[PDB]
């Protein structure tokens, strides 16, 4: 579908949820949705404020992640190193949302993170993961969208 | 420009002013510069909530309601006519945001009228329009997105 669909579909998610309780998980399902990849929003200190998976991982450590609600410190500090949105990021990066004990396993694993900021503030930060297709820039237009009103919902 | 550096202008933006006093100037000023094209925000009973002016022209009509922040009353109400975006838009339709008496002038006039919604209320509308370059799907989905976001700041 035309880029122009997929940004009505959030739209409309948009125009119906502005004003109800702010809901993340909403956020991150319509953004699976319309990116088809894993969504991850992620706080500073490394609090998911909310996540949709888009591919079921047999990684146990994986799954304690998503049950705690909360990624891991070092890789979630890390996150400030990265400025600006930068995609495509492959296994070996330090930055993949692919568990380092099975890169073998996701060798084609790519991961997209987008600073979430709101008031000259990094508060957050978006990722998004998928294996062997490449994001391009519809895909960055969506994320980027997403990122920026994440940043406005959450204050 | 592609659209992902337009995008890129909007998100700047909003990610500045989220949190001030909401400002529909900067909105108005911001979406004029990146669709090229007039600018209004329009509430639903006919308030300017915020424009930007990209081809001055000579109709003292126009200038008053500029000057004013006031539309008129008959042509607001049926704006209430078209629920979902409606594009390029001749100077013959009565949805036009060309002043009538200057038909002939503005042969060339095109208009955009986009719904702001926000709780399943329409809130006002988005009106774009400029000469003789035809609106596309770039920006309508810059159009879509600012009323999105101003059905939320109007919140
Ligand atoms: C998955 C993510 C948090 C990181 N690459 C890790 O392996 O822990
Ligand atoms: C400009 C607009 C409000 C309308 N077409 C009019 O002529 O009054």
């Amino acid at each position: 579908m035309a880029l122009l669909q997929k940004t009505r579909i959030i739209n409309s998610m948009l125009q119906a949820a502005a004003g109800k309780p702010v809901n993340f998980k909403e956020m991150a399902e319509t953004l699976r949705d319309v990116i088809d990849s894993n969504i991850f929003v992620v706080s500073r200190r490394g609090k998911l404020l909310g996540y949709s998976i888009n591919q079921q991982i047999e990684n146990d450590r994986m799954k304690k992640m998503l049950e705690d609600r909360q990624f891991p410190e070092e890789y979630t500090k890390n996150l400030f190193n990265v400025p600006e949105t930068s995609s495509n990021l492959d296994i070996n990066s330090e930055y993949t949302a692919f568990p380092v004990e099975n890169r073998d396993l996701f060798q084609a694993g790519l991961t997209t993170i987008v600073p979430i900021i709101g008031g000259g503030e990094r508060l957050g930060t978006l990722i998004l993961s998928r294996l062997q297709d490449q994001f391009n820039d519809d895909d960055l237009i969506l994320a980027e969208y997403g990122a920026t009103v994440v940043g406005m919902e959450i204050l």
